[PDB]
């Protein structure tokens, strides 16, 4: 088994601009690539787990998401961050794209994406971390038995509910390796 950092994308890796689907609108938050290289170095698996309901909404396609995601993956790999998994949920109950219109158990706060990563990569759950900007990220993490639940301030101007469900509140993912060391 391996401990992991589970990662939100929007608001945690990239700046949340609303339905980010183009390379030209993807902007890594300051210090997050270096922080991830350090988290790799300290021996964590890194696993993205992202809700992408813009797909169900018909904002962008699965093909556009894969194009953006291949790019993000290479762009991290080239900076010596090698991601262990990238999981995403394209669904929404009210989606207008029929393929993707459904209730599912991968859509955060449902824990399914973290569970699939857990079985695939054989993850030590209680030794693991979930980093996100939203309450659903905290709720997915509790359901999944993630040892430590970290809310960041680089996405959703946080809510009192999100803050209640979290263990740590950090300014950003860029602050996580020092918070883990101490
Ligand atoms: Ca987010
Ligand atoms: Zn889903």
């Amino acid at each position: 088994s391996v401990p992991a950092i589970f990662l939100d994308r929007d608001g945690t890796i990239n700046v949340d601009h609303g339905y980010v689907h183009e390379i030209d609108n993807f902007e890594f938050i300051d210090g997050v690539i270096d922080a991830m290289r350090e988290l790799k170095k300290m021996g964590f698996a890194l696993v993205v787990v992202t809700n992408q309901s813009g797909i169900a909404r018909g904002k962008f396609t699965e093909a556009q998401f894969e194009t953006l995601t291949e790019w993000m993956d290479w762009s991290l790999a080239d900076r010596d961050v090698d991601l262990d998994g990238i999981y995403y949920c394209p669904h929404h109950p009210q989606g207008s794209v029929e393929e993707f219109r459904q209730v599912c158990d991968c859509r955060k706060p449902h824990p399914g994406m973290l569970l699939s990563a857990r079985d695939y990569l054989h993850i030590d759950m209680a030794a693991s971390y979930m980093v996100g900007d939203k309450l659903e990220d905290m709720q997915a993490a509790v359901a999944a038995n993630v040892g430590t639940k970290v809310l960041v301030r680089t996405g959703k101007p946080i809510t009192p509910e999100a803050e209640n469900a979290a263990d740590w509140v950090l300014n950003s993912l860029a602050d996580l390796p020092q918070a883990i060391k101490k």
